[PDB]
């Protein structure tokens, strides 16, 4: 029986869970104490449910909400011992688990559920133990930034406390004069600088009143620099000399050289270019019906950083960088829609415990910061996290370490990334007649669109909900999927400085003022003060004008995808600001828009150039075997998989290529492509450049470098002419460290005035991030780490037919290799993988050498692309030829003869420069003609013939008769893999991590291959659709799911008329199921999988008796299809109760990697009696995989049995060699004898985990056999549908 306790007002119940910690977490806890020397016997965990109720449960109700808080695995049960520790939020905050929980049992009926909240008990055996050490046994199991630890259960009451509204607060200028500011300033930590105190003090003495706290805090980030970029306008002198130009004019330079193709540059958030008229699939307002609509599928684009917060809470410092950044997106022009996504991290030295590294010394670091492996652990979850959950994929991505005491442009210091680069960006679509925002019209409703606020903006620890983004996001397609009746006038995301910042800014870019009703904005916390309200910076908010008329339609919008938005406020003519509270009944905010939004003078940077002298490379302890295996070890090099797979890289069902490449998933691809829709080979290609050491040695090459590797990255992809590839330019530099501003000047210069405007690149995006330094005290001494000067260059284009991408798999048909040298036999050595890894800066770095030659080889590789005459390409870049070619290897899983003679005496610098280039392999029979067409574009002097991939086990360089290195490519492939294995290691379940690494040694694995029991070109539907008959299937939704639109689209190619099913539409009446024959639910992350996933969804349609016996009725009809497929696999198997013959079916609960597994999969297809899969038994292909919660878990031994028994498997992980495997990752998520789809006894519904809805065009599947035509096997399933319906 739960606890029920007066608290307040409420009454809070308290249920136990389930316990929270796995085996091996466990055993990493004791182990965490046995090191520390707390003497702890033993240590038990359990989830601990706080409901916050305003009136009373009944007995059903109380079964349903203990019912909905039962979910997880079903792990070993244990009665409590020893000393409690509960671990808790703050109070002050509420976890995103509690707000998708609540929602929860609101849909669930449960409205007398105020909020649940969410708490770990632990059970601490250690009889031992001071209380000095309880504290230290209390700080290893709580996150101090976000957690508190209490001694009773009881204690949960403080979560829940609801504090008086606190009120305006003025700053008393008139009482006390401009002491009154300072003080101010100091107590908000405005950082003002003093011309701003004098404008705010004769802006106000004007007024003839005292500026309230709000108005300061206001004014002060609309003022700062980041807000008015004040470093990237300002006017400089350098070496004496006053210069022309500002950095931001530098860069729209690019733009006035070359607007082709831009639709839109600096006047939103994101960049537009043109793309392609496509079929764009959505559901039409009118009908419900997911229709193909024919029109321009125009590209945004658009990158962001998150560097201060990262450095403190990286987990949601990297997730609400993401989340800010798709925000930015979706607010773009009228609204439009995010399509993929790409990460970017740069930290310091790992320092790996037990696999540290030669080059790796520990300077200490500030203890207010996290360490770079916390940032590389936790980092690249949260960021996951969000796009998982939201449903982007990740596609593309850079990981740097950089941590050495170097003599730079300062002398000697230290030089790095405490403060770390976190970069998320990505790309969207969006429609022509969107891409301009309107003309705000007077008596326009200012609407806040997302989350009730918190005191968010302790104040740099973000906090994440993707999936509340997620819901307004489909607001935000429904509107522009209106076209011409698309309701949303103007739209901007709400970032900085909250709606202090996002409604001015609204209403100012509409000409407008705007008046504002303070206590209709959605609180969660009643405390805040008016300040906090209207500047906190909670996330999934975003503001926009509609018009009156038009509001009956945006609620119906809102409330259909269960968005909560709030009407807080109308556009005036008159260009005021005014915020009124009604509950106080006074005015916080009363001020003219210029007053506010009042530029003190720009700022003028009087600079001279520092310039290192580079040393020679000392090479004494340097072989180029020791060499070789060392570089391999450098995170920037390494093997990347710990950042790939925990991002879902196929949600959309128009990736073409991701990451990771060929039958063997290396992640080594040099750019990523989408699809344009869901019915073209046209698409968008993303890669990234950067290269920041090597400013340590000069600045302006650093960033002809970036840019140069962009466009190395994505050359081997079909775009055509330059101009379409479009720039994102995000600048991060310790600005004022010695030598970094005149640097940072001469770089924007080097691409903004010279190299781009001459290849014919435009820049139309960027950001910057001015103080990347981090200081602290280490001992008596003051220690500084400074990062270089770290331009990351992001590039985008429009891709003409994404089939013809070349990867860096090697073919072993009789081939050339020919390296593309366009550092022209300089090699250069200066700031290399190989320079790092022995600790040294060295002399000279790499440069774009010649830049006619750079857009020679762009030319050539775009003719060679188009031709196809190359068979694979792979760019160099960190660690040099020697890494190129190595994982050319990799991917090809294969053999090289090279000979290195032709590119000078010197092997290591030949081997390991980093100069731009790449390898290309050719047929034998094209090797003369690749060699004359490379000349004709001014290159023979840079090709060079190298050899030839053979198929094999030897990696072999040779210079004439000498062996100058020779290794097996096995050997190295796994050197290569162990930087992620050790991340992995310690982040995951180490058997997992284990297993996957050590698959990598076995030479004999296949990879990925096929055997089909049927023809996949055999279209068994035609027939039907032929007819013109069209059947409907009911694709349906909840909130958070986000592959809805790919599940419609693989139905439709099948003869369907697929039909957009809300759990809402069922709920008001506007669907009824009876009117399907077929039924489908949708993959992704409903209610975040808070509850477990698909429980919420299920137990929404369980709790409510008309839904539930609907879908009942629905699987009780004698010719009804149902599928579930991955969430909505989880979802059914929650929903067995309504569902005949699916008494053995399991559950689906967290993978036995504790992580998320985004992977290509191979499986088999099994003799069940299952419809959909009728004609495929026997057939082994891979299929994609997305999911935290697909293990199969059955209540017992007996139960596994008789699910096998009966004959009701009906897919199966299967490894390389074709057997049924319960390793990891060909099993990912640990399922026994390899069981990822289940049907009934009459075969006419199955679930599955696996997305067959995301791989059904050949075109989608990351690695497939040359000879397939447009469709993959997986598209017989829908065919089958069709054809059982008859
Ligand atoms: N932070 C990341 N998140 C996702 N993928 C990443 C990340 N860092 C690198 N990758 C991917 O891993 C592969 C190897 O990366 P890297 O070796 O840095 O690329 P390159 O040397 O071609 O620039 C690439 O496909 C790249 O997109
Ligand atoms: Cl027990
Ligand atoms: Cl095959
Ligand atoms: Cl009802
Ligand atoms: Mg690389
Ligand atoms: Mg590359
Ligand atoms: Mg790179």
């Amino acid at each position: 029986g739960s606890g029920l306790v007066p608290r307040g007002s409420h009454m809070m119940e308290i249920l136990r869970g389930s316990p929270a910690l796995s085996a091996f977490r466990i055993n990493k806890l004791l182990a965490r104490f046995q090191a520390a020397n707390l003497q702890v016997h033993n240590i038990y965990a359990e989830y601990v449910h706080f409901a916050d109720l305003n009136a009373p449960l009944n007995d059903s109700e109380q079964a349903q909400l203990t019912r909905l808080l039962q979910y997880g695995p079903a792990l070993s049960s244990h009665t409590p011992a020893g000393k409690l520790l509960l671990v808790t939020p703050r109070p002050g905050t509420i976890s995103p688990w509690s707000s998708k929980a609540t929602d929860i049992a609101h849909n669930c009926g449960l409205q007398q559920v105020d909020r649940l909240e969410r708490g770990v008990a632990y059970y601490i055996e250690a009889s031992t133990l001071t209380a000095e050490q309880w504290r230290q046994v209390a700080a290893e199991l709580h996150d101090r930034m976000m957690e508190t630890v209490f001694s009773s259960l009881t204690d949960a009451e403080k979560l829940f406390i609801h504090h008086q509204p606190a009120p305006v607060s003025s700053v008393d200028l008139l009482g006390e004069g401009r002491q009154a500011l300072i003080d101010a300033n100091l107590r908000l930590g405005l950082a003002l600088a003093e011309d701003e105190i004098d404008y705010l003090q004769e802006a106000f003495t004007k007024l003839g009143r005292n500026p309230n706290d709000i108005e300061l805090y206001m004014f002060a980030q609309a003022n700062s620099e980041h807000c008015r970029h004040k470093i990237f306008n300002a006017d400089w002198i350098i070496d004496g000399k006053p210069q022309p130009k500002s950095l931001f004019k530098m860069i729209k330079n690019t733009f006035e050289t070359t607007p082709d193709y831009v639709l839109s540059a600096y006047k939103d958030n994101a960049a537009v270019m043109e793309g392609s008229a496509v079929g764009r699939y959505f559901a039409d307002h009118n009908t419900g019906r997911y229709d193909f609509h024919q029109e321009p599928a125009h590209i945004l684009m658009k990158v962001e950083t998150h560097n201060h917060p990262t450095a403190i809470s990286p987990w949601p410092g990297a997730a609400t960088g993401s989340g800010g950044e798709i925000r930015d997106e979706g607010a773009t022009g009228r609204g439009a829609k995010p399509k993929a996504g790409l990460v970017g991290f740069s930290v310091s030295n790992l320092r790996i415990p037990g696999f540290e590294q030669p080059w790796e010394e520990d300077f200490g670091k500030p203890e207010r910061i996290v360490t770079a492996l916390d940032i590389m652990t936790e980092g690249p979850l949260g960021g996951a996290a969000f796009n998982n959950e939201f449903g982007r994929p990740a596609l593309t991505g850079y990981f740097r370490t950089y941590e050495e005491k170097v003599n730079s442009h300062n002398g000697e210091e230290l030089r790095g990334y405490h403060k770390p680069i976190m970069l998320a960006g990505g790309i969207g679509n969006i429609r022509a007649d969107h891409v301009q925002k309107g003309e705000i019209v007077v008596g326009a409703k200012l609407i806040v669109l997302g989350g009730p606020a918190m005191n968010i903006g302790f104040a740099s620890v973000q906090r994440d909900n993707p999936e509340m983004e997620r819901r307004c996001q489909e607001v935000i397609d429904r509107c522009w999927q209106l076209g011409d009746a698309n309701p949303i006038l103007f739209i901007h995301d709400v970032g900085a400085g909250g709606l202090s910042n996002a409604m001015p800014e609204l209403v100012s870019d509409g000409g407008r003022g705007g008046k504002f009703e303070l206590r209709d904005i959605l609180s969660d916390e009643p405390g805040m003060s008016p300040l906090e309200i209207w500047c906190n910076e909670s996330q999934e908010r975003y503001v926009l004008a509609v018009a009156a008329d038009q509001l009956p339609l945006f609620d119906e919008l809102c409330k259909r995808e269960r968005a909560p938005y709030a009407v807080i406020g109308d556009a005036t003519e008159e260009q005021h600001l005014s915020l009124h509270d009604n509950h106080f009944d006074n005015q916080p905010i009363d001020l003219p828009l210029d007053v506010l939004l009042g530029k003190t003078p720009k700022m003028t940077r009087d600079v001279q150039t520092l310039k290192a002298k580079g040393d020679a490379l000392n090479r004494a302890d340097i072989t180029i075997a020791d060499a070789v295996k060392r570089v391999l070890h450098l995170p920037t090099v390494a093997e990347k998989t710990f950042l790939v797979t925990i991002g879902d890289r196929t949600v959309t069902g128009m990736v073409a290529r991701d990451q990771m490449v060929g039958p063997w998933q290396v992640p080594v691809a040099d750019c990523a492509v989408t699809t344009a829709s869901l019915d073209s080979y046209y698409g968008e290609a993303m890669s990234i450049g950067e290269r920041a050491p090597v400013a340590l040695l000069d600045f302006a090459a650093s960033a002809r470098l970036a840019v140069g590797e962009a466009l190395t990255n994505i050359a081997a992809t079909q775009i055509g002419d330059i101009k379409r590839i479009k720039l994102s330019a995000n600048w991060m530099a310790a600005a004022g460290h010695p030598g970094e501003d005149a640097g940072l000047y001469d770089a924007v210069k080097a691409v903004g005035e010279e190299l781009c405007p001459q290849l014919g690149l435009t820049i139309p995006v960027g950001k910057d991030s001015m103080s990347m330094k981090t200081r602290w005290q280490e001992g008596n001494e003051q220690r500084e780490m400074t990062s270089p000067l770290s331009l990351v260059i992001s590039a985008f284009a429009r891709v003409e037919d994404v089939r013809h991408t070349l990867t860096p798999q090697l073919s072993t048909e009789d081939n050339a290799l020919l390296l593309i040298d366009l550092g022209k036999g300089h090699n250069a050595l200066g700031a290399t993988a190989l320079a790092q890894v022995y600790r040294q800066l060295g002399d000279k770095p790499a440069d774009v050498r010649d830049v006619a030659q750079l857009k020679g080889f762009y030319d050539a590789m775009q003719a060679l692309v188009a031709a196809r005459k190359l068979l694979a390409w792979h760019d160099r870049s960190d660690g040099g030829l020697l890494v190129t070619l190595a994982e050319m290897a990799f991917a090809g899983h294969c053999g090289v003869q090279v000979d290195i003679a032709a590119l000078g005496d010197d092997h290591l610098a030949a081997l390991f420069n980093e100069e731009l280039g790449g390898v290309i392999q050719v047929r034998a029979e094209d090797r003369d003609a690749v060699e004359a067409l490379l000349a004709q574009y001014g290159l023979a002097d840079c090709v060079h013939y190298l050899g030839q991939a053979l198929a094999g086990d030897r990696f072999v360089i040779t210079a004439n008769d000498q062996t100058v290195f020779s290794e097996s490519r096995t050997t190295l492939r796994v050197w290569w893999a162990e930087t992620t294995w050790q991340m992995q290691r310690l982040r995951d379940n180490p058997q997992c991590a284990d297993q996957e690494h050590e698959a990598k040694a076995n030479d004999t694995d296949p990879g990925l291959n096929v055997k089909l029991s049927f023809d996949i070109n055999e279209d068994i539907a035609a027939p039907y659709i032929a007819t013109g008959a069209r059947p409907k299937v009911a694709v349906l939704r909840e909130q958070g799911v986000n592959s809805h639109v790919e599940m419609a689209a693989a139905f439709h190619r099948a003869g369907f008329d697929a039909i957009d099913v809300h759990m809402s539409d069922l709920l008001g009446g506007r669907i009824g199921l009876g009117n399907f024959h077929a039924l489908v639910a949708c993959g992704g992350f409903s209610y975040g999988d808070v509850l477990g996933a698909g429980e919420g969804w299920a137990k929404s349609i369980l709790f409510n008796h008309r839904v539930r016996d609907e879908f009942e009725t629905f699987f009780h009809r004698p010719q009804t299809l149902a599928l579930g497929v991955c969430n909505g696999c989880q979802m059914m198997s929650n929903l067995r109760e309504l569902i005949p013959g699916s008494e053995l079916w399991p559950r689906f609960v967290r993978n036995h990697s504790d992580r998320f597994e985004a992977r290509f999969s191979l499986v088999e297809v099994t003799q069940s009696p299952s419809l959909l899969l009728q004609g495929m038994v026997g057939s082994q292909m891979p299929i994609a995989v997305s999911h935290g919660e697909g293990r199969v878990e059955v209540r017992d031994d007996a139960h596994l049995a008789a699910l096998e028994s009966k004959g009701l498997v009906a897919l199966r992980y299967v490894d390389n060699f074709g057997k049924v495997t319960e390793t990891y990752p060909a099993n990912p998520n640990g399922s026994p004898n390899g069981i990822t789809a289940v049907t009934t006894e009459n075969g006419r519904v199955t679930i599955m985990m696996p997305h067959p809805e995301r791989v059904f065009r050949t075109v989608a599947n990351s690695w497939h056999p040359e000879n397939w035509g447009e469709d993959s096997p997986w598209m017989r399933i829908f065919r089958n549908a069709r054809k059982q319906l008859g």
